[PDB]
Parts: structure tokens; C-alpha cells; sequence
């Protein structure tokens, strides 16, 4: 008889979550899987297949693959869960790179357009600072407002800032690499657990990128945008948007601000969804969600088997 399914998020993982070999299990499993990788790559002109089977590592790493690989791979498994008889989501986010996956699968932006157009986020981004000269470094067991005064205090005229709010006492900074490390040490100093660098060029989510805003946003004016069905909660201000030109706002500035997670999944919460799907690859964001409030939910995707419990759980 009927039961009213649990309330469920999707979000979607950026950077970090890519891995070589990912998706191989999924990829077996589901047709659908090689067929997004063949639109993909029909896009890029090349084999991102084979790039994220076979690599090599380092090419895999570097931001103009990671970001083309993680949001087919996202992509993918979103298709796979429709595939799987997975019903659509209340609300949806991303992280960084992420949220580009999240408008795809909600029907605002075409697979293909956005594949070509995270490609160029990844070139530009990669672009803007000159190599060695940005860092990011993770910051664990201080709160946002410790972290910000010591990157007042660090900064010395250079930039350095919060990047990535992502568990309540998790940030990611990031800025000049001279900077950064100026602030990482000071928040050891302040009583940070952990402070030390990511392996990371570029510094994403701060003025640095400035550039590569200002490039990206020529392409995304290009780019048709249609209205998301499904809520997309935007990292830059915490909130969903209809209206086609304020998407692009929000993606362009989501260069140069803060990926406010912490208050994405607030949000979320707020509005009683405490089932989250993590719809791509690795379990990054279930391990923030999950520090953020241990009595959420957060079901992975990666391959059939799990697909088909996420969807049983809804109702069960």
C-alpha cells in the first residue's frame, strides 16, 4: 500500500572525488555509463574513457580532464539511477565543479554543452596564477570566524581566504602560496588538529581566479540556459535560481567566493531532507554531510546494487 517515500537530495561531487578506474564496476553493469563517457568524449575529442581507466594519474589530476571526467562521471550515475527506475530528487547541489553536474541533471544546461564548458573552467582556472604561486590548504578544528581572522592576519597583502566552508569545523583556504602557508601555520598555532596543504595548483574560490571568471563568463553567455527543474541550491549563495541569467552570476562568481556547504546542507536539513545521494564518484561529500550532522543519511551511487538499496530505502 502506499507509503510516502522519504524526502532526498542529490549532490553532486567536484574535485577530489576523481580517481582512476572509477565507474569500471557501474561501467560494466550499465550501458548507459559508456554511452555518457561516448557523448563526453564525442565532445572533448578524446577518449575520456580510456583517459579515467587507463590515465595516467597525473593527466587525470589535472584540472582540464578532472573537471570534464568528474561531471561525466556524476552525469552517469545520475543517468543510471533514472535508468534504475530512481525518482527525481527534491532539491540538488554541487559541489564546485559539482554544481555543473547538478543543472545538467536538472535540465538546465545540455550534457554536452557542459562538458565543453568545464573543460574551459578547468583551462582558465588553470591559467590564472602562475605555477607554485597559489596553494589551498585544508584547515580542521577551527570555526569559519577563527579562520577568517587568521587570514586577515596572514594575508600581508596577499590573498588568502576561506574557499571551502565544508564541515562545521573543516575549511579550505586558499590564495597565495606564501599566504597560505602563512595561515595554515598560524591556525596551528590558534589549535587547528590539522592544517596542511591540498595537492592543488590553483587557488579556487578567491580573488585569484578573477581571470578565469572573467574568461568563463564570455563562454557561458554563450551557453543556453534553461530553467532547472528540479532546485539547484547554488554554493555561492545558498540558494536556487530560475532565471537564466542570474544561473550564470551564480556560476561565474562561484570562481571567486566561497563554497558555502556547510550552510547548503544546512539548508537542506531545514527543509527536513536528511537523505542525501552522493551522485558521482568516491564518498567525499558523505563524509562532510556526515560531520555536519551525524544523523543524516548519505547512500552511495557507484553501482547497481547500491543504486537499487538507495531506491528500495526511499520507501522502506
Amino acid at each position: 500500500s502506499y507509503v510516502m517515500p522519504q524526502s532526498f537530495a542529490f549532490v553532486f561531487p567536484g574535485q577530489g572525488s576523481q580517481h582512476l578506474g572509477m565507474l569500471a564496476e557501474l561501467g560494466l553493469q550499465q550501458p548507459i555509463v559508456l554511452e555518457t563517457f561516448q557523448q563526453a568524449s564525442s565532445a572533448l575529442a578524446y577518449d575520456l574513457w580510456a583517459l579515467v581507466q587507463h590515465g595516467p594519474q597525473e593527466r587525470l589530476d589535472q584540472t582540464q580532464f578532472t573537471q570534464p571526467a568528474l561531471l561525466t562521471a556524476d552525469v552517469a550515475i545520475f543517468r543510471c539511477w533514472e535508468a534504475l527506475g530512481g525518482p527525481k530528487p527534491q532539491v540538488m547541489a554541487g559541489h564546485s565543479l559539482g554544481e555543473y553536474a547538478a543543472l545538467v541533471c536538472a535540465g538546465a544546461l545540455k550534457f554536452e554543452e557542459a562538458v565543453k564548458l568545464v573543460e574551459k573552467r578547468g583551462q582558465y582556472m588553470q591559467e590564472a596564477v602562475p605555477v607554485g604561486e597559489g596553494a589551498m590548504g585544508a584547515i580542521i578544528g577551527l570555526n569559519e570566524a577563527e579562520i577568517e581572522s587568521i587570514c586577515e592576519n596572514a594575508a600581508l597583502g596577499q590573498v588568502v581566504q576561506p574557499a571551502n566552508l565544508n564541515s562545521t569545523d573543516q575549511t579550505v583556504i586558499s590564495g597565495h602560496s606564501e599566504a597560505v602557508d602563512r595561515a595554515l601555520n598560524m591556525a596551528k598555532t590558534e589549535g587547528a588538529k590539522i592544517a596542511k596543504r591540498i595537492p592543488v595548483s590553483v587557488p579556487s574560490h578567491c580573488p585569484l581566479m578573477q581571470p578565469a571568471a572573467d574568461r568563463l563568463a564570455q563562454d557561458i553567455a554563450k551557453i543556453s540556459i534553461d530553467s532547472p527543474k528540479v532546485p539547484v541550491i547554488h554554493n555561492v549563495d545558498v540558494v536556487d535560481h530560475n532565471e537564466a541569467n542570474i544561473i550564470r552570476g551564480a556560476l561565474i562568481k562561484q570562481l571567486v567566493r566561497p563554497v558555502r556547504w556547510v550552510e547548503t546542507i544546512k539548508y537542506i536539513e531545514e527543509q527536513g531532507i536528511k537523505v542525501f545521494m552522493e551522485c558521482g564518484p568516491d564518498n567525499k561529500l558523505a563524509g562532510l554531510i556526515k560531520r555536519i550532522d551525524r544523523q543524516s543519511e548519505i547512500l552511495p551511487l557507484t553501482t547497481t546494487e547500491l543504486i537499487l538499496t538507495a531506491i528500495k530505502r526511499l520507501t522502506h
